[PDB]
């Protein structure tokens, strides 16, 4: 089974198929002038971060979402 992992990157996502069970390939690392990325998680808030290493593509398409911090 192949599902769709959709990157939202402040509302601009791109789709990336995945094989269901397997570890997804992280993209690189989005950059957003005066802030710094924290992750891809799961929700935009209130979510928790996807760890490209111990995580497992579901069985369903999904939405990870870039989070950004202001730099301090
Ligand atoms: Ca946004
Ligand atoms: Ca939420």
């Amino acid at each position: 089974m192949v599902y769709t992992v959709s990157y939202d990157v402040d509302g601009t996502v791109i789709k990336t198929k995945v094989e269901a069970g397997t570890r997804i390939t992280a993209p690189k690392p989005p950059t957003k002038q005066g802030y710094v990325f924290k992750g891809w998680y799961t929700e935009k808030n209130g979510g928790h971060e996807w760890n490209f290493n111990t995580d497992y593509m579901s069985g369903n398409d999904f939405t990870l979402y870039a989070v950004f911090k202001a730099e301090t």
